[PDB]
C-alpha cells in the first residue's frame, strides 16, 4: 500500500503535502496532517493522548518540522481525545467556539482558542489566524450540533470528519448527538463549500469521491 505504520497509528500519503492520520479504539478515526512550507498544521487528535503523541512523533521523524497549529473538528473523543498531549507539546488548539463550550459535557478538553462562523458557514477570518491553506466551513448542524470541516487550498482534497460518511455506507453511524432534521441540508452545505474538492476525507472510512457527500445527504433525507 505505502502505508506507514509508527506505534499503533498508520499514515497515509494523499498529496505532496498532506497525509492521513488513522488511530483506532478496534474502530479507525482518521484525521490530517498538512506541510505548510516551514512549518506543520494538524486537523483532529486520535482517540487518545498516547496515540496523539504518536502522531506528533511521526511527524517529528519523517517530516521534521514545527507543528504550529491544531484544529478539531468537534467535541467527541475520535477528535477530541488527544488534546492534553496537543497542549503538553505545545502546540495551539483551535476548535468550534461550540465545540468548546460543549466540551466539559462531553469528557473532553476545550481547545486554547475558539472560532466563529458566520450565517453562510465560513470562519470569520480574525478568529483563524495564520491558517495558511487551511479553510473552515461550518455546514451546519449534523453528527453533533458543533461538528465543522476543512478544505485544503491548492490541493484536491476536503475533510469531512464524522459528517461524512463513506458512498457504500449503510447508515449514519453514531447519531445519539445528531440533528436528524438538518442533518441532509449540512451535508450538502459541505459539498457546496468545497465544490472542486475531488478527494473527500472523513472519519470512519478511507477517501472517497464526492459521491460520500451526496450518498451521505441520501440517507440523511430519509431521517427528517
Ligand atoms: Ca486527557
Ligand atoms: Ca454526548
Ligand atoms: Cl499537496
Ligand atoms: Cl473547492
Ligand atoms: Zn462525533
Ligand atoms: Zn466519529
Amino acid at each position: 500500500t505505502g502505508d506507514q505504520r509508527f506505534g499503533d497509528l498508520v499514515f497515509r500519503q494523499l498529496a505532496p503535502n498532506v497525509w492521513q492520520h488513522t488511530s483506532y479504539l478496534a474502530v479507525a478515526s482518521n484525521g490530517l496532517i498538512v506541510r505548510d512550507g516551514g512549518r506543520v498544521l494538524v486537523v483532529d487528535t486520535a482517540w487518545t493522548d498516547d496515540q496523539t503523541a504518536q502522531i506528533l512523533n511521526w511527524i517529528k521523524q519523517e517530516i521534521n518540522l514545527p507543528v504550529a497549529l491544531a484544529v478539531v473538528t468537534h467535541a467527541h473523543q475520535d477528535k477530541m481525545g488527544g488534546m492534553d498531549a496537543l497542549h503538553a507539546a505545545g502546540i495551539a488548539t483551535y476548535a468550534n467556539a461550540l465545540s468548546n463550550q460543549l466540551a466539559p459535557q462531553e469528557g473532553m478538553v476545550a481547545a486554547q482558542h475558539s472560532l466563529t462562523f458566520a450565517a453562510n458557514g465560513w470562519v470569520e477570518p480574525a478568529t483563524a489566524p495564520n491558517f495558511g491553506p487551511l479553510k473552515v466551513f461550518y455546514p451546519g448542524p449534523g453528527h453533533t450540533s458543533d461538528n465543522i470541516t476543512v478544505g485544503i487550498d491548492g490541493t484536491d482534497i476536503a475533510f469531512g470528519g464524522c459528517l461524512i460518511k463513506d458512498s457504500k455506507a449503510k447508515s449514519l453511524g453514531n447519531l445519539g448527538d445528531a440533528d436528524t432534521e438538518h442533518y441532509a441540508a449540512s451535508a450538502r452545505a459541505f459539498g457546496a463549500a468545497f465544490p472542486k474538492a475531488s478527494m473527500i476525507v472523513m472519519s470512519h472510512s478511507a477517501p472517497d469521491s464526492r459521491a460520500a457527500i451526496t450518498h451521505t445527504a441520501r440517507m440523511a433525507d430519509k431521517l427528517r
